[PDB]
């Protein structure tokens, strides 16, 4: 799915992103900008061949199931194209736990780069929910 600027995010909250475990709704939009363009179907193989997968570009290596990881934990338990789908209504559940390792958006490139030190709530401006 191609999604627009507001009509990308306002689903979040619809699962529960509102300040989640102290992370702003400033700091959520941000980073998908930066990790699959607005896409749902970008997911990129890193030279570790772990191939990541979704706009959140989750990596085969500790999350999800596509066996051609080997060693993998995939301690998420869901089939990493489960992610990518029309419907996202699930994928987030995992990421909503990623950050309760202490790591939070560490496990995340973009933000810690690209949207650290950033104008994040203007990313939120100008949209009603």
């Amino acid at each position: 799915k191609v999604f627009g600027r507001c009509e990308l995010a306002a689903a979040m909250k619809r699962h529960g992103l509102d300040n989640y475990r102290g992370y702003s709704l400033g700091n959520w939009v941000c980073a998908a900008k930066f990790e699959s363009n607005f896409n749902t179907q970008a997911t990129n193989r890193n030279t570790d061949g772990s191939t990541d997968y979704g706009i959140l570009q989750i990596n085969s290596r500790w999350w999800c199931n596509d066996g051609r990881t080997p060693g993998s934990r995939n301690l998420c338990n869901i089939p990493c194209s489960a992610l990518l789908s029309s419907d996202i209504t699930a994928s987030v559940n995992c990421a909503k736990k990623i950050v309760s390792d202490g790591n939070g958006m560490n496990a995340w490139v973009a933000w810690r780069n690209r949207c650290k030190g950033t104008d994040v709530q203007a990313w939120i401006r100008g949209c009603r929910l």
